Formats: structure tokens, sequence, C-alpha cells
């Protein structure tokens, strides 16, 4: 969402002024910028951020300028290469008192969603917002039923890191028509954890970085788990894999989008590791590398260790889509593709 | 193959000396280095290249040393993490008179395969070789039937850029047993051609580079097709896509592993382009970007232009595997995965 232009927006907010903020809420026909793309017009007229590829920037700028004057938020559809819904609002300390706290949450890696009414029959509702955390909600949409419905749905989207327009009836009845709410999620970068610092881990970590994951490579062997060997990994740790995973779980440093790749079949490490991983309250993906021989030998060993067929059903083994690729690069792509397929973008 | 250590090997060859060369011919249980990985021991004893991850390097070194002394080539199997077949031979001007010419072919981007007998009942055959081009073959395995069979199969592997052990009967009878021939292919980097220099082309070109392709980005629009916008593409050209493709075909600068991505649906460019691409004697992949609406509209337009259902069957549209991914990064991965799936590594 506003992460691109949040420093500039915050500085306006802190100074006491009003920014005009245009947020892309919905997109059709492959418009250039996605749900959450933001443009900010400072009181002195300076613009940052982008909502399109140039196509309607001038029009959004004028709208943002007009909206600051009237103080009335506006949903506008632009049609040109795509179709774009842009919601334009005045953001000040008066109109958005929580913005500083949200800036602070984004900085401290506390997940937070903002849910805004962008469409309603009663015009007084437009631009009302909820600030939603896991454990908390602030603000009011104007009705307990609306607050209840949106809070719930926003937390679900937040947990997934998703931003979307949800549609309700006027009192927040599900499947009703007439009220639309944009949920804009600010979740930290999801984690990819790679256990086994063999050379192939570098290829896995480059695909994880390409897909937007923060990648930790972890191996009990100091010679292997080295910054030099993995210079692009966000983090390289020397630990027993299962000790590291269990510690992340306990710290709440892993969430529902966390992705685990097991690149070892050393029984000393892989079984205790998968004993932990396969028992975690669900994380996005748990893959294990190996040929078909390694795969079946590992399954035998995991059954022998006490894993249930239901826990084993969580495991993607052998890892990746079967695309027929031979090289480490092809295998890395097959893994990234399976990860995407399992969550459905 | 020897590309890693070819400079060092060539310098030995040119000086009049004999190098001991160990080439990994076959691998099982995910051994660290693939078919073609080479180790070279210079007369002064200096080693470069690698056949394993450290596991049998000392043993291969001693074998290479012994093979230079006896002058007799040896196939050796090593079992440890994997299983490795390593073929060790003495390489000099006397024993391998074509090596200089092959160095020259690799440098000029002329595809060339070397086919060597690694196993035979008649020990005199071991280490005999054919040097195979598209249009030429030098050397003799010792029989017209063997030369005929291997030449044919080597050209097929060369055309695909593949290195493999092929198995024949003693006179080169297919499906026979007893004779094994390593074909080591030296083909240039395969090309990925990306037509449409939109921002998403960068993501496509990073995956192509990751997979080992040399990437050309091409667009008729000078503002778009720019080195600055695509700093990692090997090449960025301003041309009508169909004019560029047709010129590559005529020049023989595209081969059977060439991969084409069409990222435009501008009728001015895409139809003439696909008129050329879909009619080329087969190239590996021809994908076209678009939503389902764009896909069907483009097909209508291509039927209208005269494309046959058989030509249209060559087209991968909408592009990529359907993995459900939304971001440009996910789409890029889905495209790389479809490319791999279509060739089967």
């Amino acid at each position: 969402g506003v992460r691109d232009v949040l420093g500039t927006l915050s500085a306006v907010w802190e100074s006491g002024g009003t920014a005009g903020v245009g947020t892309v809420v919905r997109t059709f026909r492959s418009a250039p910028r996605p749900a959450g793309a933001s443009m900010v017009v400072a009181p002195d007229g300076t613009v940052s951020g982008s909502v399109s590829g140039g196509c309607v920037e001038g029009a959004v700028y004028d709208l943002a300028t007009e909206v600051v004057a009237t103080g009335t938020p506006v949903l506008q559809r632009y049609g040109v290469g795509g179709i774009l819904d842009v919601f334009v609002e005045p953001v000040s300390q008066k109109t958005f008192p929580q913005l500083g706290a949200i800036r602070d949450d984004i900085e401290a890696q506390r997940p937070v969603a903002v849910a805004t009414v962008i469409t309603h029959p009663d015009a007084q509702w437009i631009g009302r917002r909820l600030v939603v955390h896991t454990d908390e909600v602030a603000g009011s949409l104007g009705s307990s039923r609306a607050d209840a419905a949106v809070t719930d749905d926003a937390r679900g989207l937040l947990a997934a890191g998703r931003s979307e327009v949800l549609t309700y009836g006027p009192d927040g009845q599900r499947r009703g028509e007439g009220m639309e709410v944009f949920v804009s999620s600010y979740a930290p970068r999801p984690r990819m954890l790679v256990f086994g610092a063999i050379d192939f881990a570098a290829a896995v970590a480059q695909q994880g970085a390409f897909l937007g994951y923060r990648v930790t490579v972890c191996d009990a062997r100091p010679v292997f788990a080295t910054t030099a060997r993995f210079p692009t990994a966000d983090e390289v740790v020397v630990d027993w894999p299962h000790r590291y995973l269990a510690a992340q779980a306990e710290a709440g440093a892993i969430d529902a989008r966390t992705v685990v790749c097991v690149l070892t079949h050393d029984p000393k490490f892989d079984v205790p590791l998968l004993e932990v991983a396969l028992r975690l309250p669900d994380i996005a993906y748990i893959g294990a590398m190996g040929s078909r021989r390694t795969h079946e030998d590992r399954l035998a060993r995991l059954r022998e260790a006490g894993l249930t067929e239901e826990e084993l059903a969580r495991l993607s083994s052998p890892i990746g889509l079967d695309l027929g690729g031979r090289t480490p690069e092809e295998t890395a792509v097959s893994i990234a593709a399976e990860i995407i397929a399992k969550r459905w973008g």
C-alpha cells in the first residue's frame, strides 16, 4: 500500500497539514499499478507515488487537489490501458488520527490493516475506517454489524497479507450489495526458511528473494552456513534446524505465509526438523528435497518416528512441481512454482 | 563440459604437453557435479576443475596422473554422496589432434559435439572419438555402422544442447549392449527473445537469465526498448518484432532451443510477429501474454489473418502455467515453469 510514499505522507501528517491521497482500490484489464498503489499530493502541491503508468496521473492529481478543498472522499473509476478504481481522501491528523501509530506498526513489523468504506448508500459512511490488528480494532464504520463483519474479514486478509475490496449490504450483511470496503494490509515480508546450507540453497534463496520472501538459510555446520556462500540471503544462521524452527514458532516469528524448504536428508537433522514443522499450526508450505528413493526412505523414517498420515499430508515431497527439469536452476523454478500453486497467489 | 577449464587445457595442448582429463560421464544419487564436469591435471601437476564436491578428487587426480603415464584411458566408478562415472584420458596434440579446432568452434559459437567410446569389449576401441558438427563428422570409432549410429544420435543431442551416455551393441547396433559412448555437447547459450519492452519484460528476462538463456528484449518503441530500463538483458534492440525475428531466422541466429515471449497485444505488432514465429521450423516455445479476454481476442485476430489450427497449436496462450499467481514475479515464475515443462529439462 502506502509503503512507497509513507515517509512523505507521514511528514505531511506530522506537520499539521493535509495530504490528498489517491489509492488504487481495484484494477481491471491489467492496469499498470495494483490494489494499494498510492499517490500523495502535499499541501505545496508536490506529488509522489503512482497509480497508473502515466495514463490518469494528471486526473488523479486534480481530484486529490479538489478533495483536500472540499474535504469529501471520492471513489473514481478511470477507463482508458486498464480500468482503475481510485479512492481519494484527505489525510491529516484531524481526519486520520491513527496514521502515526500505523507508521509505527509498519516500522516495528506489527501487522496492521486499514479497512475503509469506499461505497455506500448513505454518503456519511464514505471514508469511515477501521484500523485492524490481530488482537485489536479501532474506529467505527457506523454500525456494530458492519464493524463485526469487516473486522473479521480484514483479519483474514491481513493474516494472508492480502488487500481487496469486500462487498456487503448496507448494514454489513454478507452477500448483500451496496457497501464496499477496501482492506489495505500492511504485513511484514513473508519468510522463507531454507534448512540445509548446500550449494543448491543459493538457487532456492534467489527464487525466494525474487518472489518477495525474506530468506533465512540455516545449517548446524559452520563451514556451510556462511555469509560468503550465501551473500544474498537476508540471514544465515548456524543452528540445529529443529531448534531454530521451534524457537521461531515460540517467538511468533513465523506466520501463516511462512515457507520451509528442507534440503537435507541427514536423519540426524531432517526427522527432528519435520517433527517440529509438520506439527506447527499451519504454515504455508513444507517441502523436502530428494529423488524418489530419498523421498520414500524419508517417509519410512518419519512413520517410524511417529508421524501421522495427516501430518505427512502437509509435506510436499519430492519438492517442487514435476516439470522434468534437471539443473539446480530448473529445480529451483519448480519449487517456486509449487509454492505459488499451493497458496494460489 | 570442458568450458570451465578449457583455457588451461588448451594452453597445455598448445605447448606440446599431455594433460590428464577426468570427465564426469554419468551421475547417480545426486552427485555434486553433472555429466561434463571436468578436472584437468597439467604436466607440472597443477589441477583445475572439479568432478565431485571434494569426495573423490584425490582419487581422480591419481588416476589422471597414472593415465598420462600408461597412455591408456579408463572409465572408473566412484561410490561414496552419489555414484559417479568418471572417464579419464590423456589429452595432447598427438592423442586429440582436433582439440584446437574445437576450442575455436566454442569461441566462434559453432555447435560441436565430441563422442567418445568409454566402454567396449574390444579394449582397442576405448577412447576413440568422433567430432560431430551439424554438417560434418571427423574421426572413426572403428566401424561404419558405429560411426553412422553415433553420428546421428550425437547431432540430435547437440541440437538440444544435451550431454549423455548412449548404449549400443559392439558394432553400434541399437538397443544392443556392451558399447557405451559419451556425447559431450558444446552448443552456445540458448536465446530467449522477449517482444514488448514493458516493465514486466524485466521480470521475464531475470528468469530467462536465471535459467541460462541469453535474453534479447525487442520493441519498436525507442523510449521503451532501452538499456537503462533493462540493464541485465544481454541485448536490447529497437525494431519491429516481426522484422527482427525474420532476420534472426534467415541468419540462422535462432535454433531449436530458442524461446519466444510475446508481451504485446498491439495488433500492429503481435499478428505479424506470430505470423513469422508460428511458421518457423520448430523452436522451443512461443508464448503470448494476456488475460483470457486478450487471449481469445488475439486468437480471433490470428484466425482472421490466416493462421491454421496446426500453427496455433504451437502457441502457449495465455502464457505460463496456471498457478494462480497475481504479481509480475509470480507470472514470471509461471512462465519459466511452462518453458521447462514443455522441453522436459
